[PDB]
């Protein structure tokens, strides 16, 4: 059973980066007295993770989500066109997805289309934490909309990166010939083993959360040490690398768009 | 009586500073021969304080202004979409708030909902100075529009932040859970005492404008000495932490927004 | 009678300056292979200064048009919503505004109100070269738009600052209190006097076009060189200082939006 | 009482560190004094010490700063082999015992020492408890017609602090000897900043020196740049840095500071 | 007639500061000198000085410079204690008065002297109010069949500077040794520069030197750097250092300036 | 057995560079070891030297460090020319032989010496095979009272290494001479670091010293700046300069160490 | 025939500079050497000099280069005064006449000097046109058992120079002394880089060593910084400061160099 880590507060007694390619959000920012909300939700603290550095950052929203026993809401998302994804890291969440009932235990993976009727609730007695991004879906004639589901990534074998050694891979929810989905929401996993001289997955811009572990990532010609609950944002073309000498095993949630034109002017 | 910083001009005879994360914009700035000037008002020169930063910082406006004896406006606000925070810092304000008027003293907070019709005037024979915190209102449904109300900050009991020796407190003017407002404008205040290790309030971009006092703030790694008048823009994240050694209060009149999802590219 | 430095290109045998506050473009830029061209035009070459930083810098455009003889447009604007100005730098202008025609010599000056029908043109022997500078008007109920008019800088006695011994004046075209005017395109002009500690005329984002002269300009902490020719753009609050050792006048046309809200997302 | 921070070393187990280096200061963290980076000298019985010297490159070989940590019957009965190097002694933790001039003393915490060049001296542990010293050295400049200092022991606590004039005395400084004497070619003294306000001008010698915060915390201001300082840091000045103080401690922030004077400055010969 | 600034003292009480050290030069602004910064010299009665040396690491070592304020009755009859030093005497304030080679002068400010290694003088204030002066010392270096430099005291008001050949005779020099006297080993003059227009090119010297502005305001560009500089400013080259200058001022604007010429240059010893 | 990085020169045939220069720490890359930039000395047949000193600035002038190649026959009977330098030899490739104090030895890769000053020896390369080394050189500091250090021969193959309390006996050091031989001034080791996990505190001396990765591969913290390094690569401190690792390699991560220690701190003289 | 930059001075009057100074390298453009800031020896007639010495702070003072110009009957009978100087003459513009041991040489401009140390000689311009010729100097290392170099005369353009092994031959060096030479401990030679492509590594000397470009024009990188170099410029490298060339000017390009060799480091005496 994998562990993650999720943000709790207390009263705690800096590395934070902001260069011009990335940008790096130590978890020592999640504070009590930083926490966000949204209407129509009970019993709710959340932690805001978007627009970590200026310009093209107004793509993906990410939330780490706090419900006290008994919270939750009926009227979740307001956005229509929103589209998003819920990754419980601890404790256990009641998801209402068209209909169908989930009870999502930490690893929990949810795929919500845009318009999807849905709602959560803690339904125990413990606190539930888990991940929200979001993002407005990118409809395309011929190519229908996503559909739904709920997994969990102790359930998907990690994806062998063909490099080093094997000791790096991945874990992916959704096919890469998959049209329909216009962003992936994936765990890149990496073994103690050694460096990977190129850890990118992707080339335009993207956020990396550390789920688990501690390693000495490169941004750019810079060298990072980053750990569980750290948040890293790439510009685009960033270079990565990464130096996972952990005795356990390093990894990231990670989100990006894909399978879509690129945003032109419309001069 | 609390007394606030109010720009008077004159002919006087850098710490002006622009990061990647943060900026710094001394008091030195609010000269005469660079005044702004809105249509339909009498007898008015402001200073503007927007866009401190690249980027993201059209979400608020702020403007500091400056009324002559029988000054004002029966035609302030031309944006229908416009919701403000009206807050006196020297001199009498005539408020006229939905066909209620209100003498608004030095300390004077007044809260003017999107659309609302009102109207300032100085009726006395002195000058008087206030600051206008603007923003376009997000509606939401099932959530009605905030209401409007007018108080004063010395009639507001400061909510005292849990650590640093309570000697760090908030003032507040609206009910953390009113979903109805969607931003804060607060005033954050530091007793003489030590040093506060976390003082940030707010996790996304914001501005603060010292109001009384003086003191080393220290915004992301770089420490920064600032008094009544200066006034600092935070990106996103950009660390926060405070040395208040003055002999007196150090405080400092803050906006942000809140209660809404983030703003997502409609892409 | 006044001279002003004109771009002419030829093939002649670094100072460009790119920071977070500021931006210095020198005059070595201006070549032939650079230069631009419109729809509509007849024996035309202009170089274009817009956006020379990143962010906030599509309020204006600015265009150094050069008229071949005979050479000139009827259909020079095609946007509709585009106010400007003309400021001819060298050689003779005819300007058709409003059925009206003008013959601008060096030092012309000319504002032309949105959708206003007017045509330029060469009719000289000699080539003819000036300033375009546009901007989209913004318009407000109750405020009537502004009103075309041809005059001469050389016509207008300049304004003098109060301050720095009568060194430093400028030279307007439009009253202060002209709220049917949302842009001010006037001439700073500098004795060659001495120091002037506070040379910001503006708070937020504006350009300044070196006309004449040489000087030591300070750009927020920074000390750099400029002369005729040169482009100086500041994002905002960039603090601003001058110091003219030259032994004539140093100048510099200035254009910044004013008389209006600041644009407030509409979220 | 006045409390003195002394380094124990020990080997404590994700941050940076405040360690600088620049062109004007070398901040230098508490953290450093660790076990394995201890020095040695001959001649000397169960002691160890962190050495202090050449914070940066450069004129930096004038003074050297040693804290000594002498374990029950340490120290030396051949402390110095230097004819012309002159000293102070400063203990911030335990009792130590110097033989000065024929001349036994019992220093306790707080207790200053001055010995003068070729002075014959000796330095024991004769508590059951270990001892902490601070042993700064430096070649004594002798000028013709001017005597040698002559040796003496006291303690600071025993001395006024002369009060700056100025910041409502919430500045002063504690000197063991008279700015006048000619003889002394270098000061020791203990900088004293209360829990007042600022000090937009803390600078208290033109040329290097360094500073050893004995207590306290405070945003001290090195050239341009703030930096927070604790009991333990040493701060190493070039030479016209600026200095800014921002001591806000609820206790009072002092340091340990020495420099050479009343001294021609030193010209490369030709 | 001309002025120069002299240093006062004192202590006066939100702003940083101009002070500046770089890889190539360092600026130090004449808010420095404050009361609590000050040196002294054995044997000297009633005297005060600011020292100015080292500004910046590395090879500073040839040149010392001091700002002497001497209160009625003070000076000494034995002011050099360094047989190998040679000195330039600069008076800015007050009336100094200069035993020199069996001969008494009395100096006034701009009062210029200089003194010959080992040559015996002594100064002293024999006036009711302060004098000040600078004291520039440096060891000579003797060579073989040229003779040791004679002394000579003037006043460089009484002194025509030799027009730089360009910028319209907007700036000068005024020297007090014949650039072909191949006896003096160093060069203490004044730079002269009219409210003209711009000097693309002041450097004056190739190797290390100092500048000290006795009057005037100015935006001196140090390599790359544009820094405004005024009276009682401080500025010292490293070396190949570009110089240019930008004297807009409503007067004169001139600084004292001293470097080392006429000999080999100093290589290591092997 | 253990295998140790030996320069081969050669010169090989976009990328930039890891060579750096900072103001407390420098880091050379093997690949500047090339056949047109080696190094010569009088008195030695068949030999070729990379020579690896004055890494910075400043303070780096008390070690000298050589990586020896001889081809078959090389070597010298008159090596050192300076009476007061003290040496360690260590071969990394091939054998050498040397005779040191009446004593010869074959010197097989891993062979450690230690050749005391003024102590005569020799070295010649016997074999038919090319044979390479590093000679760390260093001016003895002589104390009385303290004999000077006596010659030894050994193999760092046969010396258990003294495992560092922490990081679960990651991190280990193998030493030649006893801590508290107060006969020695430089210490000459080899810090091992296991493939383990992280070393937030790799300082091993305060004052500045050099570090020769003999084998392995790691990411090493040095000031603020992680910079990678593998066998061959050679990192100089200045002091105080903050050192962590992060050896992630398959196999082991070592490196050469050199030091002064147990002496007074070199004081200016005056 | 070859041809050579040569300063001539003058004072020619909106562009900054090329001068750099860094912690591995400084870069000195030839718009340095103006007039007014020439240099001048004892016992020289006629003569004016541009020094190039210390481009950087630290251990910078092994070399010093004069570019000297001599008016018609312009030198000296006591050119040198330091009995341990040794050095290279270089004519580049004109005709020298030089006495060295007895023998009197008529050299034009590519005239190569070497003059040991201590050895009597002398110069002079017997032409009516000027004469310009560098002049290197250092402190020759005696070293026993190696006898001192034997002074001797040529010019570079009889020279073959012995290309690089790589490069397809468009980089080789012209020397004036065998590598094997153990008598001689520093070289003065000339880097020839023909218009062809780049040089990754062009470095020759892994110590500092000064460059000065005789003729071209290129894209030099010094340590991760590319920049333009052109005939009278100078660069001065710190140590393993990485060196690539990219000689693409439609002729030839090529550097005067000047390094210590064949001795033992330099090592802090205590």
């Amino acid at each position: 059973k994998s562990s993650y880590y999720a943000p709790h507060g207390g009263h705690p007694a800096d590395r934070a980066m902001f260069t011009e390619a990335y940008a790096v959000i130590p978890k020592g920012v999640m504070r009590d007295i930083v926490t966000s909300h949204l209407p129509f939700w009970d019993n709710m603290r959340m932690w805001v993770i978007a627009r970590p550095l200026s310009g093209f950052a107004e793509t993906f929203s990410q939330y780490i989500v706090e419900l006290a026993p008994n919270g939750g809401s009926d009227k979740p998302e307001q956005d229509p066109n929103a589209e998003a994804v819920l990754f419980v890291v601890e404790g256990e969440l009641s998801l209402t997805l068209q209909g169908q009932v989930h009870a999502m235990q930490p690893g929990g993976y949810a795929f919500i289309p845009p318009g999807a009727d849905y709602k959560v609730r803690n339904t125990t007695g413990q606190h539930t934490r888990f991940h929200w991004i979001r993002k407005h879906y990118q409809k395309v004639d011929g190519v229908p909309l996503p559909e739904a589901f709920v997994t969990n990534e102790q359930d998907i074998q990690p994806l062998v990166m063909p490099d080093t050694e094997g000791r790096w891979s991945t874990t992916r929810f959704v096919d890469m010939s998959d049209m329909r989905h216009d962003m992936h929401v994936n765990i890149v996993n990496f073994e103690p083993g050694g460096v990977i001289p190129f850890a990118e997955t992707h080339v335009m811009e993207h956020g990396l959360y550390v789920l688990e572990g501690k390693a000495v990532y490169r941004l750019n010609q810079d060298w990072v040490e980053v750990e569980a609950g750290d948040f890293m944002w790439l510009r685009a073309f960033c270079p990565q690398a990464c130096y996972s000498g952990g005795p356990g095993r390093f990894r990231y949630l990670l989100y990006k768009d894909v399978n879509r034109h690129m945003r032109l002017t419309l001069n």
